[PDB]
């Protein structure tokens, strides 16, 4: 086993999305991006410089090789994924009549069908764990994803991206309850104010936040688009305002505020259960205006295009 | 029920081939186009005027619109089809330093999950069936397809295309005796030259011809590229020569070739059991140089496009 030199290990989906572009011959076709949450965050962490891994299901066909390839030149760790033959998972996406419409394709894929034999070997040299979003919906890889969540939690840092897409979810009882019970286990909790409004909750969201820190989270940061963030502890709420940039899209902004946060934690030295517990307001403050700087950089072009270091 | 208007009912896989173009911004992407071979012969079939019918796994979703309104156009009745909610087969194509590269996205497809219970209801005024195929290798589809020709054999006119795509074919053993049962059951087999070599049986192929019309088979069509086709009964060989054109691609060229010779026959009255097993060399001739012929305007241009009749 390798050191990971404190690593922030992310779990979670890597899949290809399938966009709607125009060929020569004035025809219409999808051509293939990188994507999936988790994978954009695990490619914006180790574009900030941090030890970065990643835990997914990756096929060993083409588009497994598209993914390994994005990851490697990131500078992420992938040696923690579990690597099969059954195929990737293709989002498309198309324009109809003005609307946005999915197409979800994963049966039987490479990220869906992993197992508790799949679980990654995780030691003292990795410091923090990430989880969030599609890769919690479906199954079996999110019973797989839960249970190494709860396995891991008492040992170091969590965070979850509940990331809520619910397009994809087809029974809201059983998704609620694992994102509660998953919410418990998490040191750090980051969403969005729709990602909120999901959970039909009582009261203003700041309220809401209050209440989920006495349910485990020491930091809850909310994001608000154009308007930056609003995080609370129990200490302190710290609100960030957002950067003024040309908006190319929005698309997987959120992946990149949760690499920013957990860049300056680290940087910080601050990633530690205990460490996390006692917060300053200047601490919470430089970790969430990372992630909003960085987010920045991504809605001003294409796609979930995160930013370099040396790009900022 | 409806009046079919004595019907050829091509059973096999409706697909989207998935094909690389150039976009604008001078990238790879996918072009997806209607596809399959059964599908193909079905559309070559309504094109030359022939009551046609298709029956197959189709999906709801929008590649399985595709595949509907494009079997619409071509006047071909697809009632008897089984639709369900799975996604549609997706089969990439690639070009990599010079060679073709395939990736077969055949996961839990409306295609491939056919039942027994979705078998469709075939009365007199159907007067043959077609066969063939990757849709006879997958399971559990293989099995009821060959489940309705076993059924369906002795009541009218079978139509075999074995069409072998070995590198889908991970058992050659159980694939081989598929196709000799099902070859057994037929009327009409046709194939290739290459289709015969992966039969890996004694002789010349006009010798191997010979024996297979001592198992079921009255009539068989062995075609070869540009050299046209032979036909073989236990009455006369017609070698009918190939039609010279300016070669685009021949790619679904011999799903052409069954519906000429199936056009003809129909035309010219001849689609019994019993008119089959008495043809005259002038009714051979004349089905099998009407698929050559027609096959010939498929390889002027790119892809699986079969002949209008008025384009003749
Ligand atoms: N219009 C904008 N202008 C500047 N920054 C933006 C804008 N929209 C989003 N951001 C940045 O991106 C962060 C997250 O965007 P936000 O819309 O809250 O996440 P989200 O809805 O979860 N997006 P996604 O990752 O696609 O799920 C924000 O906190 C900002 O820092
Ligand atoms: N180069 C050519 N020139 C003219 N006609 C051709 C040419 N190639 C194929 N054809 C026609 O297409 C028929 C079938 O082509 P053939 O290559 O024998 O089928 P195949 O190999 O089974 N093709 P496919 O449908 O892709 O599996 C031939 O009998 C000809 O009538
Ligand atoms: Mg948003
Ligand atoms: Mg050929």
């Amino acid at each position: 086993h390798h050191h990971h030199h404190h690593m922030i290990l992310c779990c979670g989906e890597a899949l290809i999305d399938m966009l709607p572009r125009e060929t020569t011959g004035g025809e219409t076709a999808f051509q293939p991006f990188a994507g999936g949450s988790v994978f954009n965050t695990a490619i914006a962490l180790g574009r900030l410089g941090v030890p970065t891994g990643f835990f997914s299901g990756i096929s060993s066909d083409f588009f497994g090789d598209v993914l390994r390839d994005t990851l490697a030149r990131s500078n992420v760790d992938y040696s923690f994924a579990a690597i099969s033959n059954r195929p990737t998972t293709l989002a498309f996406v198309r324009l109809v009549d003005g609307q946005a419409r999915y197409a979800f394709y994963d049966e039987n894929t490479a990220g869906r069908m992993l197992s508790r034999n799949d679980m990654p070997y995780v030691d003292e040299t990795i410091s923090a764990m990430l989880f969030g979003c599609i890769s919690l919906i479906s199954e079996p890889c999110g019973s797989v994803y839960e249970t190494l969540l709860a396995r891991e939690a008492p040992n170091r840092v969590m965070f979850l991206d509940p990331n809520i897409r619910a397009n994809l979810i087809t029974v809201r009882k059983t998704h609620l309850t694992r994102m509660k019970r998953m919410i418990a286990l998490a040191d750090i909790v980051k969403l969005s104010d729709e990602d909120l409004d999901w959970f039909g909750e009582k009261g203003s969201h700041d309220e809401i936040a209050a209440e989920w820190l006495k349910l485990g989270p020491k930091l809850v940061v909310i994001t608000k688009g154009a308007h930056g963030a609003v995080a609370y502890t129990n200490h302190a709420t710290v609100p960030v305002p957002g950067v003024k940039v040309d908006v190319v899209d929005t698309v997987g902004a959120g992946d990149t505020v949760n690499a920013g946060i957990l860049a300056s934690l680290h940087s910080q030295g601050l990633l530690t259960k205990d460490a996390l517990a006692n917060l300053s307001e200047d601490q919470i403050h430089s970790a969430v205006a990372l992630g909003v700087r960085a987010a920045a950089v991504t809605v001003s072009r294409a796609g979930a295009n995160p930013p370099w270091a040396h790009e900022m």
